[PDB]
């Protein structure tokens, strides 16, 4: 029932870059979800205190977020889009793992996801 600390948004010793796929992730992708009507479940972390979801953080492992997310590119946290990518996915995935087809939050998760996949079609060449 207790939250765990939130996912790393520092790391003073981890090796980071400011690259034009990054800066896309940024400016475009993270942008794009954000301002969506189904975004405000995926802006922080889950409160499982808050929540009554005692059995969230038994079941998910690899917790992610937007807001998390938000601070790392913001923060340049990441060295590549690859990084980026794989904490989108995390996000969406935890989603699906947690929840039942259908759910309201599924619902709003595939919404997200669907254009997070038409975005990152487009994802620039390196420079
Ligand atoms: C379940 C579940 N699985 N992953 C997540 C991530 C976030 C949230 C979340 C954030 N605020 N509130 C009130 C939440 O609950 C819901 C429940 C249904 C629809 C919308 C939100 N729920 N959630």
């Amino acid at each position: 029932s207790m939250n765990p600390p939130p996912p790393e948004t520092s790391n003073p010793n981890k090796p980071k870059r400011q690259t034009n796929q990054l800066q896309y992730l940024l400016r475009v992708v993270l942008k794009t979800l954000w301002k969506h009507q189904f975004a405000w479940p995926f802006q922080q972390p889950v409160d499982a205190v808050k929540l009554n979801l005692p059995d969230y953080y038994k079941i998910i492992k690899t917790p992610m977020d937007m807001g998390t997310i938000k601070k790392r590119l913001e923060n340049n946290y990441y060295w590549n889009a690859q990084e980026c990518i794989q904490d989108f996915n995390t996000m969406f995935t935890n989603c699906y793992i947690y929840n039942k087809p259908g759910d309201d939050i599924v619902l709003m998760a595939e919404a997200l996801e669907k254009l997070f996949l038409q975005k990152i079609n487009e994802l620039p060449t390196e420079e």
